[PDB]
């Protein structure tokens, strides 16, 4: 049989890749005029904790470079991913190519080691001029990305967007005003476009789990009269009863 049980769903966890385009196509005024405080509000926003959102981040030019992992102090404290930002404001100046691929493929990567929380929401963002070392390539892996239900934003920064191509990858359709997947604008948009992929809900559903066939009764434990016996399973599951007791008759007692 299978045993029924109550539970609140809410959504809450969340692993949030952060895919940050660090390459030459940027621009330095605009890293350090516009890049980086769009990173400080957006990291800002983010109510990090380890059991809820949980941040990755990449950053990403010739070379993709892991920044903070998911699950560590960086990942799960919003001050500590705020430091981050900081310090390459100080120490990081944009230049090279464009890894935009091999970003995304990081991502795929945690999926296929298992290493996201299964019950947790995928979220990327992507922040890109959107102009990739390849366009195909980019919008393979991004694809192969929302087939397996991972979200997907895309921030516009740098001095040259190519919006048409950032709207193509955020799968933003013609003729439809304001998509919901991409934004341009300072900050404050990008926080808004943001936050209904991450708002809590709580619902209460009812959930099904498989216990198991039950061994055979035990026999009587008397062989005259009034008595009980018992029949156990393995428990195939947290909410799955393994043990029932039952009164047992054996005849009569001389
Ligand atoms: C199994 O075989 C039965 C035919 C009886 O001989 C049982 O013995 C009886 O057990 C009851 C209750 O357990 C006692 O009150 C009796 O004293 C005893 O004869 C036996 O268990
Ligand atoms: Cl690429
Ligand atoms: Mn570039």
């Amino acid at each position: 049989d299978e045993v029924k049980y109550s539970e609140e769903v809410c959504n809450e966890q969340v692993d949030l890749y952060l895919l940050v385009d660090g390459s030459g196509s940027i621009g330095y005024p605009n890293w350090i005029t516009k890049v980086i405080p769009m990173l400080n509000g957006l990291i800002n926003s983010l109510s990090l904790s380890r059991d809820t959102i949980n941040l990755y981040m990449n950053l990403f030019g010739s070379y993709t470079t892991e920044l903070i992992r998911l699950g560590s102090g960086q990942s799960i404290d919003k001050r500590q991913a705020l430091s981050k930002v900081t310090e390459l404001r100080k120490t990081y100046t944009p230049y090279g190519t464009t890894s935009m691929t091999a970003a995304l493929d990081e991502v795929q990567k945690h999926l296929n080691d298992r290493v996201n929380r299964e019950k947790a929401i995928q979220l990327v963002i992507l922040m890109t001029d959107g102009v990739p070392n390849s366009k195909y390539r980019a919008l393979e892996v991004a694809n192969k990305l929302k087939q397996r239900n991972v979200r997907l934003a895309v921030i516009g920064i740098g001095q040259g967007i190519n919006h048409q191509f950032n709207r193509l990858i955020a799968g933003c359709r013609p003729r439809e005003p304001n998509c919901k997947f991409y934004s341009y604008a300072d900050w404050n948009e990008a926080v808004a476009l943001i936050k209904p992929f991450i708002a809590k809900v709580c619902t209460e559903v009812e959930r099904v789990a498989n216990c198991g066939p039950w061994d055979p009764w035990t026999a009587c434990s008397v062989t005259c009269g009034r008595g009980t016996h018992s029949r156990s399973r393995p428990s195939l599951h947290e909410k799955c009863t393994t043990h029932m007791v039952s009164e047992c008759e054996e005849g009569e007692c001389p």
